[PDB]
């Protein structure tokens, strides 16, 4: 009726936090389909290498997935070699890394969620953790036991290991306990981190939260409008093909804007407090 | 109908009443998840470390998670560095931390929440007040008991010590029941001062309640009209733009306030009651 | 059709009996959750204060929670720094106290509902009771009993204790009907306490049953179009704002009320049989 | 109404992502059903082959499938030894292999995610690697074992080896445990490749962003308006054609395009910046 939209519009307006909260949901059952199903450790010199690939693999692949679906990774990229001083502008040389530095931060949320629910499910780290063979890190985890914790360390994962399981039960509980308090240290200063950087990013905007929130709205709407005029002209160009090749005609001209002008008005936009402009196909039109 | 509106209206006019209780009845479900699941208690000298972890990082990020979903935290502090004394106004100069204090004390409620319903299921502080290593407040537990109770408390929640366990149940009951009487000395004192900071907010009003209830539904009526004022000056400056792109025409001029004007409509407001203005930006209509 | 609204009349005529029945069943609820899944009693010394903090505090929380809830403390309060003068009239000095006793008694009455079945499901006071320490007060208790009921009895309630247990269970029967009749004595003098102050709020009225029902006919329809004015007088404010702003005119004058008269129409109501005045904006527009 | 279809706006923008999910969902599954179901190892010197084709040999399948729903390798073809110049053209001779080269990269996608499944569920590889028959390669596998690990290594799938089954159950992990390595070494180089080829193919475009999504918009509606008028230019012929041959009469002539135009319109399209031509059949009616 009408209330029914009108929640729909509580489900809008807050869509940022509804899309980080489906991506929480499925790291984390995504990850008791891996540590259950297909992950069981060896006993052998090839725990750190077996252990260590479950953690960090599952993580490159997710931040390799984080390029390709980013929209302005694309915008920024596309046509670069032909004239790179469109990316490098002069009076602005340094909004290049401003841009690049945005693409990374936002694609790194997704291998950074999957590294504090694997080692908070602590079996990757007990498993990789237990073949460690250093001299330092290994009294830390064999201080009251005996003799053969030091050459029997990395079966005590499978079990099977002769040291009178009591002890073997409290191994694997101080292994298992050291990969929990690691998987708090990091959602406490990757959630601290990436406040400070928001918070950095707005402190020096150049507009003030008024003038934002009309650019925020400008942008939505402009993508909509050049969605409605490239599927405008080109009903009206392949009508016009199509007509002259089965009538063996001669076809009208048709007024299409010159490369020069393709070129211009894809470049990088920065804002100016003197001729206020909300996008660069506003600065092409405005200027000529 | 006509009634089935009529009720939503009562659950429309107190709105602020049922998002506080779901959100103690999601903090409530979600220790569950974790004291079953996740938690387990090792016996060694990382006691103190374990136990006092899960009690203080899930209330550093529900903390962080509050700056961020605030809307006022935004509007105070974007564009702050292009000129750092509208928010430092020099009539009222202490009317900032009169806001910042607002941010703080409107996010401090979910951590709250979580330490009264993590302390009221006494099993993050038992393990983290066995291992105290502490000349004083070791005696107030082990009391009336064997002499290894100095030196194998730790090992008191897993259980394996050998101290004839009718001993050893009820040390794990006066443990369990020293939480959940400072759970309820803590649910006392916060809710003893949110009104405390409540009430004297309102008895040092500058208007009295028939205007503040109308300078109530103003403001919420100033955020409708000025998301339909945006949206309807920004499709009819994408259609002028994206018309004499294609065409190659010159535009029409699009009369839009100034950058100095933008940058006075987003200052921070102070009520005077000589001249009774309900927003800053009914200020810099009135007064030019 | 017509007779489904012809009863819920009288569900609606009265909704001053659903509200407090609906309120009982949720302290009967609530009571259950608490005595079988978080209280387990200790056998300690510190048993005195574990039992009276889950009888007592669980209502300091709802004594707090009907000043938040209850609208007429906002009324009273709000601007009461400005002038003070306004809520102590020098006609009526005593009407302050009148008032603030309707909002002290209209709130005591769920923490009182959480007493009665707290005491009527009598584990709170069995575990309290148990640890009394005191000379007197302890005979009442252990009468016909062993010498070991006068430095044993706290231990009653968890059981391991080495008096014959048929006497531990007819002494948790003696120490369970103590306080269910504890309880009975609350409910039967708390109902003769609320009658008794009510009638004789009744009984010295000023106006008789006829006056007194068109006087609470008309201060709830002052609040209904209280409620549409307001938002129509910030509906035409709000668009006069924002077409003065993004079209760089000057507005035309807005005529609201003075400051003056926002602030005489927000004072304590007391009824004056010589003039008869049902609300305080009733005497205001009355006399000029 | 037309939020449904809103939300189906959303799931065709992202069409690129669905049809890879699906894909990854079908070759799991199917994986499943042939080593659980098809899959029994031998014992023999015949583990080496048996193995080794239930591991390369859908994937064999799988490719060659991959070029007969490819639609642009038929469009390349169709018609090559009439003329081999016009595939071949003297411009750009360098543009076939660039072609040739995009079928056979987007149909190495599904065996190679063939070939990550099979080696992360680690029974192809056991049964392959078992039958080894290496001096190298074999100390790796056997290092702290008995002597009969040179000679009866093949039989530790089946069970039924005289070497201390203790020993056949982690020489059943060593070997399921190097193959889920080499699981995660293939999906982390192959979509490592995978975003580096794609991103210097967008580098060395000849376009911007905004002229390549015009680009993408006019080919994918010169496919409908081309299935359009073949559908209306053959009903046209073939009710011509019926009633010249049961009435006995003689036709009316049919103007289709010559020969030369056909073949003119089914040649390789390469963009110039001069001539902005957005098809090749954009190309043979600009152009006579
Ligand atoms: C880590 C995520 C960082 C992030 O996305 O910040 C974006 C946004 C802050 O910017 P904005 O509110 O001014 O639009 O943040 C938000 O508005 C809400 C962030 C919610 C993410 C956490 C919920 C699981
Ligand atoms: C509703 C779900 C789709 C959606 O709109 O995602 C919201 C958010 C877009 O905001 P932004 O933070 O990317 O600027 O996108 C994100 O931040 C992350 C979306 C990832 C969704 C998970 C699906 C695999
Ligand atoms: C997994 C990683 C997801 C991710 O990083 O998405 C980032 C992207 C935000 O960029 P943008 O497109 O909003 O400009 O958000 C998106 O737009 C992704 C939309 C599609 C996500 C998959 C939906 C099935
Ligand atoms: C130099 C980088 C500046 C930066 O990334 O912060 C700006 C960005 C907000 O994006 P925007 O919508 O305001 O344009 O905010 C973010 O994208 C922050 C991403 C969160 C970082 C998470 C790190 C684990
Ligand atoms: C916040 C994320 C919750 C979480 O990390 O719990 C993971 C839990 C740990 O299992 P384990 O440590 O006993 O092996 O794994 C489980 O045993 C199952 C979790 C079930 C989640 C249901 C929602
Ligand atoms: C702790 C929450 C403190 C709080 O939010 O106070 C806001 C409000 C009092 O202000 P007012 O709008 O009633 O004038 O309080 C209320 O009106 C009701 C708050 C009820 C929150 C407790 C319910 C779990
Ligand atoms: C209905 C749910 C949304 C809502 O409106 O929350 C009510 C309240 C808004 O009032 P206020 O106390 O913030 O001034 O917001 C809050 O005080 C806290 C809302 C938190 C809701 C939890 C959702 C994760
Ligand atoms: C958990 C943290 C809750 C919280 O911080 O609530 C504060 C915020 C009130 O600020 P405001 O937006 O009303 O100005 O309340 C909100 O408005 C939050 C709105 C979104 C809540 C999440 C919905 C999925
Ligand atoms: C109000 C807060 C309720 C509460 O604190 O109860 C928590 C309860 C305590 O468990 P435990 O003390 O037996 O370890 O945890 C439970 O055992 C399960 C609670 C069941 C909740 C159902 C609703
Ligand atoms: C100096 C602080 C002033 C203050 O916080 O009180 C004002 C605020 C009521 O907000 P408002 O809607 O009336 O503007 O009331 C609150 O926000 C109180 C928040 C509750 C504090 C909880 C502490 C655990
Ligand atoms: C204790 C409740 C005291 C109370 O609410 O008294 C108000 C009312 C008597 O005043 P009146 O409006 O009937 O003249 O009382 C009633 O009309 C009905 C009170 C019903 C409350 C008991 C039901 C559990
Ligand atoms: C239908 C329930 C809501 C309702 O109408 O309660 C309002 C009622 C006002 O009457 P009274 O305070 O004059 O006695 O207040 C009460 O009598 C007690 C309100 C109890 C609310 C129970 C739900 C938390
Ligand atoms: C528990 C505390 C109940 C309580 O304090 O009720 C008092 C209040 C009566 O005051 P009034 O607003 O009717 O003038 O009754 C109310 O108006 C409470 C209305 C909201 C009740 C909560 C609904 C979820
Ligand atoms: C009127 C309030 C009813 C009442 O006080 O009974 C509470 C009852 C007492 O339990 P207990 O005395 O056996 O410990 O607790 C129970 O044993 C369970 C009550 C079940 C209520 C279902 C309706
Ligand atoms: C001096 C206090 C006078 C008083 O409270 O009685 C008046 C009140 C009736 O309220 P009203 O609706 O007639 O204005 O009646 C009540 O509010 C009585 C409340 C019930 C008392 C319960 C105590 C446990
Ligand atoms: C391996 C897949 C390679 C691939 O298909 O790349 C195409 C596309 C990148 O091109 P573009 O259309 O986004 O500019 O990539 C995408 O847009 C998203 C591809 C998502 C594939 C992984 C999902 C399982
Ligand atoms: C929706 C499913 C059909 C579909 O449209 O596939 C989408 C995609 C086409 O985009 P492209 O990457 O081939 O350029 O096709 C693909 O990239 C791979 C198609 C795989 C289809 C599997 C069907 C069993
Ligand atoms: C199995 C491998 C399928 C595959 O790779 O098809 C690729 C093809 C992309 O080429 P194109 O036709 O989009 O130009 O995508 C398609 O066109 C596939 C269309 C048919 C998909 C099968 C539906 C049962
Ligand atoms: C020389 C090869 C050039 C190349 O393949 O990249 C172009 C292609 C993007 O296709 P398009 O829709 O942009 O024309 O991108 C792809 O098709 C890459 C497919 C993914 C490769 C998978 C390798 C395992
Ligand atoms: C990502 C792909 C997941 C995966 O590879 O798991 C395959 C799993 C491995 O079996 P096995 O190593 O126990 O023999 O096979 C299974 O045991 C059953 C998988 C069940 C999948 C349900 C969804």
């Amino acid at each position: 009726m009408d209330a029914f939209q009108g929640i729909l519009k509580f489900f809008l307006n807050q869509k940022t936090v509804i899309g980080y909260s489906f991506m929480a949901l499925l790291t984390v059952g995504s990850e008791r389909l891996f540590s259950v199903v297909a992950f069981k450790c060896p006993c052998s010199t090839e725990n750190m290498t077996y252990g260590l690939v479950f953690l960090f693999a599952p993580a490159w692949v997710l931040l390799i997935l984080g390029f390709f679906l980013n929209n302005r990774s694309w915008r920024l990229f596309t046509g670069c070699c032909v004239n790179p001083r469109k990316i490098f502008p002069r009076g602005h040389s340094c909004r290049f890394f401003y841009v690049l530095g945005q693409i990374t931060l936002s694609s790194l949320v997704a291998p950074v969620m999957w590294l504090s629910v694997a080692l908070l499910n602590g079996t990757f780290y007990e498993c990789a953790m237990s073949g460690t063979r250093s001299s330092g890190l290994l009294e830390l985890i064999c201080k009251g036991k005996p003799k053969e914790c030091w050459e029997e360390l990395h079966k005590v994962s499978c079990g099977k290991t002769s040291m009178l399981p009591t002890v073997n039960e409290e191994l694997k509980l101080s292994l298992q306990a050291q990969s929990q308090i690691l998987g708090w240290c990091l959602i406490c200063s990757a959630s601290f981190f990436s406040l400070l950087t928001t918070c950095y990013a707005r402190c020096r905007s150049k507009v003030s939260y008024l003038q934002l929130s009309f650019w925020k709205t400008y942008a939505q709407k402009e993508k909509e409008q050049l969605e409605n005029t490239f599927l405008d002209y080109a009903n009206k160009l392949s009508e016009r093909n199509l007509k002259c090749f089965f009538e063996n005609k001669r076809p009208d001209p048709f007024p299409m804007p010159t490369f020069a002008a393709w070129e211009a008005a894809s470049e990088l936009h920065s804002f100016h407090q003197s001729q206020q402009h909300y996008s660069t196909l506003h600065r092409v039109v405005d200027n000529g």
